[PDB]
């Protein structure tokens, strides 16, 4: 069945679903509800987004959702592959501000669950990546924020010189 | 939102989500539990199926569960297109043993809800066709059913002579 391949930040996982394979193509189970839970993973996800991006080293974030409308994800790559970024930040949090960069591609077939609580994006690594996730709360503009892809408190290592960036994720605001 | 495109056979849909596209590329919302409810869908899906087919005329299918094991399929395509088929099996329908072909592919993004009680396949159109389905009952091998692709009776005019099937598709009984 579906397994964990790490645990990061006490509920961050990194997961990969059991493939079964033939000379024809493959078939897997990409999420199975019941089979989360054993993996100490129980949300009921109430929304898919899909992701297009047309060129590579585009970035999508750092987003998170603050309360009362904070959102679990469960992030994939159905085409091309991605350099997936997740912070803590819960204040109380031993691991509060730290960050871990994940490689989720359509041949890994690696997923994230990215727990409330966390601040999340990606960098496109190759062209037309297209990305998908759920989300265990409705979107809500109102609530939508987000952290600067640069932020110098963080440094992430992000891919790309001169990200491709839509002006509304060139101003968010700093950690 | 998302809208109806058309109805047919009562229960089974044809749907399409919003598109939200810009000089980047696209975001859309595949799947809102809400918004479906709102259309007359309701149902809590629990697994979601993908399936990769290396060369173009690969069939999958007919294929449906054993009641009272029936299970809702929500059809998707997320690379490639298909040729999507669904027979009306149901003894106790003004429209038993008819069906419709649908034709589903990551360029159209439509969507395909296939009631209890429907047979369901489909034939991949171009190479590596990636197709994803959620299911509201989880596989139950010993409720694994379905109908013969070419059945005499069914008039499917399968836009493949020669296609590609596992072993137990050929094998599938007949109407
Ligand atoms: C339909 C389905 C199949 N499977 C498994 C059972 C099979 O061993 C494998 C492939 O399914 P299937 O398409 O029935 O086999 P074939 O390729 O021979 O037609 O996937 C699941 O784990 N979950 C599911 O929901």
């Amino acid at each position: 069945a579906m397994k964990v391949i790490e645990t990061n930040f006490t509920d961050a996982k990194l997961l990969e679903p059991r493939l079964f394979g033939d000379d024809r193509g493959f078939f897997t189970e990409s999420y199975n509800k019941k089979v989360l839970e054993t993996l100490g993973v129980t949300h009921s996800f109430v929304q898919d987004n899909v992701s297009y991006s047309a060129e590579a080293g585009t970035i999508r974030g750092l987003h998170f959702q603050k309360n009362p409308k904070a959102q679990t994800k469960l992030i994939q790559v159905m085409q091309g592959a991605i350099y997936d970024v997740i912070v803590d930040l819960r204040k109380d949090s031993p691991t509060f501000k730290q960050w871990r960069g994940y490689i989720l591609s359509a041949d890994n077939h690696r997923q994230l669950l990215v727990p409330k609580g966390f601040a999340h994006g990606f960098c496109t690594l190759v062209p037309h990546t297209i990305v998908m996730y759920k989300v265990d709360e409705y979107y809500s503009a109102d609530h939508d924020s987000g952290v600067l892809w640069n932020d110098k408190e963080l440094a992430i290592p992000w891919p790309v010189t001169s990200p491709i960036l839509s002006d509304k994720d060139r101003i968010l605001p700093l950690l």
